[PDB]
RNA sequence: CGUCCCUGCUCCUUGCACACACCGCCCGUCACUCCACCCGAGCGGAGUCCGGGUGAGGCCUGAUCUCCUUCGGGAGGUCAGGUC
């Protein structure tokens, strides 16, 4: 399995999938034949092997196969361990996405266009929410330098060392790349194995996990005798899973009695385990997993239990409604073309929650100082007291994030 | 032939929220104004209730130093314990 779950965040079109490509060598598909004409849509995954050419010099030394006669000679690297992407996409709307998205993540690559104006509403976007969120482990990345003058990817490294300045990137390293010809990714690839390490995760926590897919393996007509089951997407954050635990899904399906809403746990087997392509009998944090189920695909066709959380059945979390934040506010909205003014929480409000890989909804109560309490629509499963949550609002049409802070129980 | 349909008109009735007499009256939506008004994310101030804390003075118990005293007692410093 993979150890870890690396980010690429960017702008629209700066070319997040295309260096995913260069890399492991997979495509996203690019898919909905919207996304084959749009661009990426959902979250994107590929998987790959780093080891080292002990035997030769660096950073061409660091391979993706077990093969060193590449670069120098042939000992046969030394495998170093095994990774997995989660490409976001890069359109300003697909915010509700990335944020779900980096629920997930371990570390991040910042890929910057070098034939566009630096600070794109996006680009920044996403780097205050990776600095609100956490993900402190960032490697820039300056990445269509195939197509610009050999002073221009310099003065806009210059306006790259100066906006990491006075932001919590100290010595992030900025690693300019061509994701279209696969030159100087090598490079790359000895950033990613010193700057984003891998982190510890105790295995005798209580399994939890997220989901961000879930897909139907039944082909347009596989006969009822050889039905497989429905297939949970997600990852495990704590724990390790195995192949036949008994377990549930959270907050799960909801009931209609004529106008009511009623939310419920669901059960099933875990029926397989895979990681690539490839089936595993038991799963850790670090990668993004799929669980076969006995559980009706019905229920998880399209992308139905997305948001979700995975955990032990018989175990303990609370499904909320209403929910206490402590929450602070981004002075400015970094992510408008208009940087415009953040102005204070109003009451009787629309916001958008997103919790975990969840991406609700829900109004607000109470406002205080830095306490407020969220009323929901469909509701959350809060595995523990330290969620992180990211609170956004619409301003004109397209959804904006604006503050965050942690849930209290 | 006659009067059905066009049209006008007389007579009788029927209903009207119409009388500038159906080219009448008038209702809601949304668009935007007028006059007075209610809540309210919040801030400033007060009142109260509860639990405790302090608490000056007076009274009682005890003293030391007195001062005075007609030896019955008064005043008083200061200090320990209890009370209003
Ligand atoms: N010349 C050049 N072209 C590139 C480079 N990287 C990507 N491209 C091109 O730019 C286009 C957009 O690439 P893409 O990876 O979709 O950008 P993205 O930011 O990942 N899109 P999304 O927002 O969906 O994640 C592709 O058609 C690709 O051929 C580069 O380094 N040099
Ligand atoms: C994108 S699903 C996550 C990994 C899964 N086991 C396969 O692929
Ligand atoms: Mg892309």
């Amino acid at each position: 399995q993979p150890e870890v779950n690396i980010g690429v965040v960017g702008h629209v079109d700066h070319g997040k999938t295309t260096l995913v490509q260069a890399i492991t060598g997979i495509w996203t598909s690019k898919h909905s034949e919207e996304l084959k004409r749009g661009m990426t849509i959902k979250l994107g995954y590929a998987e790959t092997n780093i080891g080292v050419c002990e035997s030769c010099k660096k950073p061409e030394a660091y391979v993706t196969e077990p093969s060193c006669k590449s670069c120098g000679s042939d000992d046969e690297p030394k495998f170093l361990r095994r990774i997995s992407f989660i490409d976001a996409p890069g359109h300003e709307v697909l915010m509700a996405t990335m944020l779900s998205g980096a629920a997930l993540m371990d570390g991040a690559i910042l890929v910057v266009a070098a034939n566009e104006p630096f600070p794109q509403p996006q680009t920044r976007e996403h780097f205050v929410a990776l600095g609100i969120i956490g993900v402190k482990n960032l490697i820039i990345v300056q990445n269509k330098v195939d197509v610009v003058s050999k002073e221009e990817a310099l003065s806009q490294y210059r306006q790259i060392k100066q906006f990491t300045k006075g932001t919590w990137a100290e010595n992030v390293p900025i690693i300019p790349v061509s994701a279209l010809h696969k030159i100087n990714i090598d490079s790359l690839i000895e950033g990613i194995e010193e700057y984003i390490k891998t982190p510890y995760r105790d295995l005798s926590q209580k399994p939890v996990m997220l989901v961000i897919r879930s897909f139907d393996v039944n082909k347009p007509g596989t006969q009822f005798n050889e039905l497989k089951g429905g297939v949970i997407g997600g990852s495990i954050i704590q724990g390790l899973f195995k192949v036949d635990q008994e377990i549930k899904v959270l907050p799960g399906l909801r009931v209609e009695k004529q106008g009511k809403v009623s939310y419920e746990p669901i059960f099933t087997k875990i029926s397989s385990i895979r990681f690539g392509d490839e089936e595993f009998k038991e799963a850790k944090p670090g990668g993004l997993v799929a669980i076969g189920t006995y559980l009706d695909p019905s229920l998880t066709k399209a992308d139905n239990l997305l948001g979700s959380i995975i955990t032990l059945a018989d175990a303990e979390v609370p499904v909320l409604w209403n929910i206490r934040i402590k929450y602070n506010l981004l002075e400015r909205v970094v992510g408008a073309k208009e940087m415009l003014k953040v102005d204070p929480i109003r009451a009787k409000e629309t916001l958008m929650l997103s919790v975990g890989s969840s991406t609700t909804l829900g109004i607000v109560t109470s406002v205080k100082k830095d306490e407020i309490e969220v009323e929901l629509r469909r509701p959350v499963a809060v595995w523990s007291n330290n969620i992180r949550t990211v609170i956004s609002r619409q301003i004109a049409g397209r959804w904006r994030m604006i503050g965050w802070g942690l849930v209290e129980i």
